[PDB]
């Protein structure tokens, strides 16, 4: 019950999933942080291990495709496995592996990926209760 925003400290905005699409494999990007029960989208929260879910659907976040999107927990699956480590969200499995917000080249919401730490602040989030 304990939810949170994950916030960019590149654009200020937060991640979302697109369009409050509940369907697995749907793109996680940084929106305006809305409030109340259309925030849903917006939150999450960790499960027992601290790995990072959703509220929308209990999906984690899943770094297997081009650009980060939701999709089914797997233990079974490092791209799954993602945690709160200060200013960053780390892969479980291999923490020099963290997300970073990427602004769109079309004039869309920004995306998100998973490369090598950087230092820049496109890597870094702040964790801000519900
Ligand atoms: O565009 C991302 C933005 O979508 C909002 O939801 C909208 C969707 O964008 C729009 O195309 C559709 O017609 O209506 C949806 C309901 O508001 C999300 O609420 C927002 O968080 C972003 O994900």
């Amino acid at each position: 019950p304990k939810f949170f925003y994950i916030k960019s400290e590149l654009n200020g905005k937060v991640l979302d999933i697109g369009g409050q699409n509940p369907a697995p494999g749907s793109k996680i990007i940084t929106w305006d942080q809305k409030k109340g029960p259309t925030a849903v989208n917006q939150l999450w929260y960790t499960d027992q291990q601290g790995v990072i879910r959703s509220k929308l659907n209990d999906f984690a976040i899943d770094a297997s495709h081009e650009q980060i999107e939701t999709q089914p927990f797997d233990p079974n699956n490092p791209k799954r496995a993602w945690i709160v480590s200060g200013n960053t969200i780390a892969q479980l499995s291999d923490r020099d592996n963290v997300l970073g917000v990427i602004k769109s080249d079309k004039g869309a919401s920004a995306h998100i990926c998973a490369w090598k730490q950087h230092g820049g602040p496109n890597q870094k989030f702040i964790i801000e209760s519900e």
